[PDB]
């Protein structure tokens, strides 16, 4: 805190280049632009920014929603998306549970 | 199209009007979220949708109580973005659930 943690994953060209062999459903441009690249494991990627790891993407997700869902304190994150925008997947999130 | 009250279009005229508020919420807050003072008590209003707001309490924010109540008003979403506007209508409905349960 706070520079990257990764800063060998820090352009966009270098994070997608570790996407070679991707194979999954999830978009490895989207991936790639919402700061994650490969870990060379199933469909494991990790944050450049923050090493927030995520795993077992389902067919519909999105990289930037998660990304926001899970580690929520990425800088990255906030910078590229703002605050208002990860309060409010919390928030949709919280109130479909609380429906439940 | 839309703007509504060009006359009160800028802060400076906005915050003259309070001049002589006295109510606890602050005055350069209520400008800042397009707001002028009319005259009748705590009464104020809104410059390009033209909303009125009344009956302030201590703890209420001028932007929130804007897209409680004027959530359209263009103005407010080229200030604050569909997002900001869109949590303050989501976080209701979920005190509402959170309070059935
Ligand atoms: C960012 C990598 C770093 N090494 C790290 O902290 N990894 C983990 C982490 O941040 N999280 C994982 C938990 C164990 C780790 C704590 O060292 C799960 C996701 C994240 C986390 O704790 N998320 C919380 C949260 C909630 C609000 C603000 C910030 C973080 C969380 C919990 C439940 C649902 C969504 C987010
Ligand atoms: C990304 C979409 C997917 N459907 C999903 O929600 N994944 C979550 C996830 O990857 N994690 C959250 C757990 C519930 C989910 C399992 O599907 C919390 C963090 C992450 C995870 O399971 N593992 C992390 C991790 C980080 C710190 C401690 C333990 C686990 C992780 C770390 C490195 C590499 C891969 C995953
Ligand atoms: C701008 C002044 C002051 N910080 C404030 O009242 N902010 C609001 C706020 O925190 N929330 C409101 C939206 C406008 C502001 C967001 O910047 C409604 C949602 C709320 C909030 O507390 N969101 C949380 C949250 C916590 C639990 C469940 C769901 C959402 C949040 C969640 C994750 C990460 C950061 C904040
Ligand atoms: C932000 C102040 C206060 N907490 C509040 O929200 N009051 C409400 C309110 O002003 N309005 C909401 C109605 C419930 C409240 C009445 O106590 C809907 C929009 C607004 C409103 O209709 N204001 C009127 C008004 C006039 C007299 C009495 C009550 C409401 C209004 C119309 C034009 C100019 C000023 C106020
Ligand atoms: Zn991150
Ligand atoms: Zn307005």
């Amino acid at each position: 805190t706070n520079l990257p943690r990764n800063p060998s994953m820090a352009d966009y060209e270098a994070r997608i280049f570790t996407f070679g062999t991707w194979i999954y459903s999830v978009n490895k441009e989207q991936l790639a632009r919402a700061g994650f690249y490969a870990l060379g494991e199933g469909d494991k990627v990790k944050c450049f920014h923050c090493g927030g790891g995520l795993t077992d993407w389902k067919p519909s997700e999105d990289p930037w929603e998660q990304h926001a869902k899970w580690y929520p304190g990425c800088k990255y994150l906030l910078e590229q998306k703002g605050q208002e925008y990860i309060n409010n997947i919390h928030l949709t999130h919280s109130l479909e549970e609380c429906l439940v």
